[PDB]
């Protein structure tokens, strides 16, 4: 989701992706 790593809509990774990317295979942005 632009600034956070979610699990199909739910920020549940704890990391962010402001740049536009996450580094946690399993979460989306």
């Amino acid at each position: 989701s632009w600034p956070v790593c979610t699990r199909n809509g739910l920020p549940v990774c704890g990391e962010t992706c402001v740049g536009g990317t996450c580094n946690t295979p399993g979460c989306t942005c």
